[PDB]
C-alpha cells in the first residue's frame, strides 16, 4: 500500500506515534517519505547482508527475522514481512521499541539526514487531526 501524506499521518497518529518519546508527527511522517516514499511494501538490501523492510526500513539485522541475515537478532519478535503489511501495526510497534532504544530517531539515516534539524511540522500541513 502506498499512503498518502495525511492518511499516514492519521494512521501514526492513532498508533500512538505523535510525540513518542518526544518525536513530534512531523518527524514520523517525514521519515517515512524519505525512507519508503510512505510504501509499505519497499524493501532494500545493505551491504552487511541484512535487508531493510517497510513504511519505516526497519533493519533485519537487529529487529526482524527475515531468515538470511546471519548472527543478527529480532529484537521485535516478528517476522520481517510483517513490517510490509497495509497495516503498519506491526511497524508501529516495532518503530517504538528502537526509537527507545539509546539512539532515538538516529536510528534511522533518512531522518538524521533529511528531517532533523527541519521544519518538519510542514510534513502535517493540511491534515484533518
Ligand atoms: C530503523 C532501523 O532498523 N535502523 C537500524 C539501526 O537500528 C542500526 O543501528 C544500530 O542499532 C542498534 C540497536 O538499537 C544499536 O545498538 C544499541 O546502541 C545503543 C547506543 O550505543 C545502546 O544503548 C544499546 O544497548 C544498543 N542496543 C542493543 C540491542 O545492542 C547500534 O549502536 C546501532 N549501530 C549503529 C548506529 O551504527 C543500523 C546499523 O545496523 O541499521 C539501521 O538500519
Ligand atoms: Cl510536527
Ligand atoms: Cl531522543
Ligand atoms: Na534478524
Amino acid at each position: 500500500k502506498v499512503f498518502g501524506r495525511c492518511e499516514l499521518a492519521a494512521a501514526m497518529k492513532r498508533h500512538g506515534l505523535d510525540n513518542y518519546r518526544g518525536y513530534s508527527l512531523g518527524n514520523w511522517v517525514c521519515a517515512a517519505k524519505f525512507e519508503s516514499n510512505f510504501n509499505t511494501q519497499a524493501t532494500n538490501r545493505n551491504t552487511d547482508g541484512s535487508t531493510d523492510y517497510g513504511i519505516l526500513q526497519i533493519n533485519s539485522r537487529w529487529w526482524c527475522n527475515d531468515g538470511r541475515t546471519p548472527g543478527s537478532r529480532n529484537l521485535c519478535n516478528i517476522p520481517c514481512s510483517a513490517l510490509l503489511s497495509s497495516d503498519i501495526t506491526a511497524s508501529v510497534n516495532c518503530a517504538k521499541k528502537i526509537v527507545s532504544d539509546g539512539n532515538g530517531m538516529n536510528a534511522w539515516v533518512a531522518w538524521r539526514n533529511r528531517c532533523k534539524g527541519t521544519d518538519v511540522q510542514a510534513w502535517i500541513r493540511g491534515c484533518r487531526l
